[PDB]
RNA sequence: GGGGGGUGGAUCGAAUAGAUCACACGGACUCUAAAUUCGUGCAGGCGGGUGAAACUCCCGUACUCCCCGCCA
RNA sequence: GGGGGGUGGAUCGAAUAGAUCACACGGACUCUAAAUUCGUGCAGGCGGGUGAAACUCCCGUACUCCCCGCCA
């Protein structure tokens, strides 16, 4: 049966959110195809409508906002001290992220001007709190942030320009207890975002030391790290720490099974995992 | 009495919260001056370190965040449905806006390269979403979105670079509830962030409709507008509509009674209001 | 940085007066009602090319989407 | 686009083992603690100029803060 999905009809039933299943669907035909079809679209086109419907009158916000509200929560819990740093940082903010004009991700960074950049990660502005934070209050530190980083390459099925981080970390944490905390704080997300189904690749170096990442399967969810670190004296931070990155948008990805990023992504083509052009 | 904080105190009493009534407070002498300042400055300083003990064991979460929840939470009352669109607009889409390479706007945004920038508002990406929800779903169709901002030149005691904006908006408002409308807007948002003596200074022109300021006397607000007005052919919109903007940044600047705005904005140099380099 | 689509519901199209499903409206099927079935309305970004004819093929341009490297 | 500030707690400073208030540690006050007093510790981004001497004045650079227009 030597006729699966058109070129064009593939590609408009992601953005109506089609099942892995109706995606690798294929045909003995084309006019049983291009028939059972428009059998879907009615469907899907149709789902849609209502998922908007329930937004529209009891749930008054996108998907996106549901993690973001219950993953502060579950945070301010763990005692956690929710910051909102600002989204633009200066040449010399990246820099001391050894990161000079000719690092991988310096390419990688919207330039405002001479010295202005959009944050390509929440870590410079975490460190720099951290030294004002430190220097105040009694360890372990305990804060994160919840907002929009900006990368210019990325754009894919997992990846975005302007996508949703969720960046929180411990500053002072027995070195010891180090891993059984990332293993917590990890835990404590993905309990609070529907995730169950979760294997934590222990990545291991020397230079590089630690690096560590919740995977389900083949997709990375967050990239977590500790202290002492390479970059710890530019920031002078002399304290062990351990700190994680998930990319929201990427989780939603999996506590709605659907298959590419931007349904629920800062968008004006969906609302909702929903895109906007169905009727 | 002729003895004013000098120009380096009066600045430093800011950082630190000095009330507006202390500001002023002239001396009869510079050793007595020198001196009430150390007292206050001690004052200030310490009364920051019992805030953010507050903050790191009852809050986790500083002013603004805290502000989006009571708002937005409070929209969902009304049966407002709050979206998540992208922060990065279009040259083209900027056109839409009768801006143009004159307009006092074409100069206060950071551009991305030839055609992308960062969105001085929130309407070109709700008049775009406006669109398609006409079709899908009856009128009204109220919604808003709570999103930072930009502007490039704005630089002040009461404008930021990065102000975080709150954008209602209403589509097919009766012609005649046109006004009585953007007070209820007004008086909802307000009264969820508690606030009394509000002014509705309405401005008007044959030119703009009757554009408005939302104002406690001296301050402002929030600048709505209302439809149908001379844009909506641009974004093919054929439809009265109200719409309001608020400056969250600006409500704290009242509910906190503080002096200026950047102490609960975006920041690496506050938190929760409070000045970082205390001790 | 690159590839590939769509022309404000979308998918075919061997350029079928385009057709098909959707989607509004009215009628019948029925007293209802759903299942129908039927009637009709609803279409093609802008420039240039080809052509008998362009929505359908080429070139450009606008927007907007899917995807590869991205490590979220 | 433009002014004015600060040098990682900060404000005076007429440049002179800076000083003053904070802050940390210890005594003591009291039993202890607070308030409080004493003791000590705690200082000056980087380049160049001037100068007997520079943290203090001048030029310049780095980073950060406040302010005018901003219409949030
Ligand atoms: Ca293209
Ligand atoms: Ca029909
Ligand atoms: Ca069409
Ligand atoms: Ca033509
Ligand atoms: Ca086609
Ligand atoms: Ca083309
Ligand atoms: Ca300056
Ligand atoms: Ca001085
Ligand atoms: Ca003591
Ligand atoms: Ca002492
Ligand atoms: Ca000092
Ligand atoms: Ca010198
Ligand atoms: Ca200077």
């Amino acid at each position: 049966l030597s006729s699966f999905w058109t070129k064009v009809q593939y590609q408009r039933l992601k953005e109506l959110n089609a099942s892995g299943e109706q995606l690798e669907m294929g045909f003995s035909d084309a006019l049983s195809r291009d028939r059972a079809f428009q059998g879907i679209e009615h469907q899907l086109m149709s789902q849609g409508k209502r998922h908007l419907e329930q937004l529209r009158t009891v749930k008054h916000r996108p998907a996106l906002l549901e993690l973001e509200e219950k993953l502060a929560k579950a945070l301010h819990q763990q005692g956690f001290v929710q910051v909102v740093t600002p989204t633009i940082i200066t040449k010399s903010a990246l820099a001391k992220m050894t990161i000079g004009e000719d690092h991988p991700l310096f390419s990688q960074v919207f330039w405002l001007d001479g010295k202005k950049c959009l944050r390509p990660m929440l870590a410079p502005n975490l460190y720099t709190l951290w030294r004002e934070l430190e220097r105040l209050w009694d360890k372990p530190i305990r804060i994160f942030e919840i907002g929009t980083c900006y990368r210019k390459e990325s754009q894919g099925a997992q990846h975005l320009n302007e996508f949703t981080m969720l960046n929180l970390t411990e500053l002072g944490t027995p070195l010891e207890e180090r891993h059984q905390r990332l293993e917590d704080m990890a835990r404590w997300v993905l309990e609070a975002a529907g995730i169950r189904e979760f294997e934590l690749v222990t990545e291991s170096s020397v230079v590089y030391g630690d690096t560590v990442d919740v995977m389900k399967g083949d997709l990375e969810l967050a990239s977590g790290a500790m202290g002492p670190h390479f970059l710890d004296e530019k920031w002078e931070i002399f304290d062990p720490w351990v700190g994680l990155g998930f990319g929201l948008e990427r989780l939603l990805m999996i506590r709605e099974g659907t298959q590419h990023v931007q349904s629920m992504a800062r968008s004006l083509s969906y609302l909702d995992g929903v895109r906007l052009n169905i009727n």
